[PDB]
């Protein structure tokens, strides 16, 4: 059936695909290869709830002069260690990678330094930047959040955002990498079963009345619950408040702009960086730990312990290799978008 | 054998206890609130259970009974701290007290501890942050009593962390440690079991599965990268008192009125939740902190339960 079709298509070409529709709305070359390379890793990684079914709304965006083409954000340092950054309605990747530059500069002197940023469009994947701080020998901790999707543990209206957080560390080789939303599932994710005529397994969600629902057009309206019941509403929270406090964003209930193509990007994100030189630790000592757990015993033989970024590493690798399929209506809709 | 007494009688007891071996008035009340307070919120796992194990550090030298630590700033906000086998609270405090001073200028700071002794419940620091109107990060490792997700060897620490935010009135206050339970498990020998004494030489899982085990070995190894503090597998002096403590902890604060937002608004979006539709008409959506200020109050006034060996062992030891 057609909306449940797949094509697999070399990287490349959708790689050349999404930079071409970004510069035609006037993104720079380097800016539209940046967005572009978000949408495609998260592809990669199997994370398309990110990827590029994300991209026709952002163009989209552009079109309608809700986001700013080539705009990297304006950054304001308020304290020696505090970066407020108003995004001018930029597109996410620009405006955090350009807030990573500057508040790097800094660590130098401070060890430790944030960005808080606002009116920005939509991060993606937050995976990486926190990869991209790991690369450079930095902890790199980001925050972003969303339209109120997720509903508080006890309670069945969304109200909270899917507030993912991702944590990025040096180990020799390979970084520790940890990208998680607060929420079970993603609404990206949900959207896309919505797309494809699938149930959703029981439990991601409750309907618009709260009723539990394995309908995902129902979801949509609905609410999704957290991770980890209590634990990850608590986390899903503190996430919440502390992008709006710091950021100066709005809460979720009054958050639009990410799903939408009509009203202001309004949500808030996060970057912390730290210098681990400063610190009195070891990484060479965090690796050693690190392959001493993939090593340990496993429940299951023969599925060795993972480190957070094992998987999506593996995962990139196949795909690089194989090809990233996406479902044939999206291709159509970019395709067309094309000419 | 259980009995019920003030809280202000279990408090007088521990502050005499601590003042015996010589700490200090202030850090004797401060170590003594962190016990009590644990009580008083239904912790009795962070409570004055540990406090004949703190006693014999003291005796023995593992804990030093005036330290506040040596702290360096290593960076405009980043400050490293030589606990010196400190209390835990005392050295915590001090760290608080000593950052939260350069916050005008930097907006942001972080204290790196090692060489203390344990820390007792997170949530006290982050409510003490948030009461000060500041956000506050806690964590801190320990022993190796948690497996990986998808492991059966207990190699990482219940690695707790405590989050403070202002909020005009009550603060929030998250406290989540990252197994699924307090010292479901697996071991000696990595079998899953329902006995509580195999549990005990076994291994802890973490809560939420793959994402809580990831968030616990981030705390793993943040503490441990920037604290200088050992790796859990190598961790003792928390649940014993032979060795020196080596874990670490990871204080930041944060001050927002360097951010863009607004704290009031954060009150009213709480009270908004508060007011949501609930699954059970008969148990409203619940901020973190709720619950252990519900407890505490309802302990304050019906008195603390603990242990008659526990009391009567602490008393005889006051005499």
């Amino acid at each position: 059936l057609y909306f449940q079709s797949m094509m697999r298509l070399p990287p490349a070409r959708l790689r050349n695909l999404s930079v071409a529709l970004l510069e035609k709305r006037g993104v720079p070359a380097d800016s539209a290869r940046l967005q572009a390379n978000l949408l495609l890793e998260a592809e990669l990684r199997g994370l398309p709830s990110h990827g590029l079914q994300r991209l026709p709304l952002l163009l989209s965006r552009l079109d309608k002069g809700l986001a700013n083409p080539t705009t990297r954000g304006n950054g304001t340092w308020r304290r020696a260690s505090f970066l407020s950054v108003d995004g001018e309605r930029g597109l996410g990747p620009v405006v955090m990678m350009d807030a990573m530059r500057v508040t790097r500069r800094i660590l130098k002197e401070t060890g430790l330094a944030i960005a808080a940023i606002r009116n920005a469009n939509h991060m993606g994947m937050l995976a990486y930047y926190a990869e991209a701080a790991a690369r450079d020998g930095l902890i790199g901790i980001v925050m972003s959040t969303s339209e109120a999707l997720v509903h508080p543990f006890g309670g069945t209206q969304a109200l909270i955002g899917t507030n993912p957080v991702a944590i990025g560390i040096p180990a020799a080789g390979h970084p520790f990498v940890l990208d998680l939303a607060t929420s079970i599932v993603s609404m990206g994710k949900i959207n896309n079963h919505a797309m494809r005529g699938l149930a959703i397994p029981p439990g991601w969600a409750v309907d618009r009345d709260g009723r539990a629902t394995t309908d995902p057009h129902a979801a949509q309206a609905g609410a999704i619950a957290p991770f980890g019941d209590a634990k990850g509403y608590g986390l899903g929270l503190a996430i919440e408040l502390l992008v709006a406090a710091l950021a100066g964003s709005n809460l979720a209930p009054d958050v639009n702009g990410t799903l939408d193509d009509i009203h202001p990007a309004n949500k808030g994100d996060l970057l912390i960086l730290i210098d681990p030189s400063a610190g009195a630790g070891s990484i060479p000592a965090l690796a050693a730990y690190l392959d001493r757990l993939r090593l340990s015993r496993p429940l299951d033989p023969t599925q060795p312990v993972a480190i957070p970024g094992d998987g999506a590493r593996a995962r990139r690798a196949a795909a690089a290799k194989t090809g990233i399929e996406l479902p044939q209506p999206l291709f159509d809709h970019l395709t067309a978008l094309e000419a």
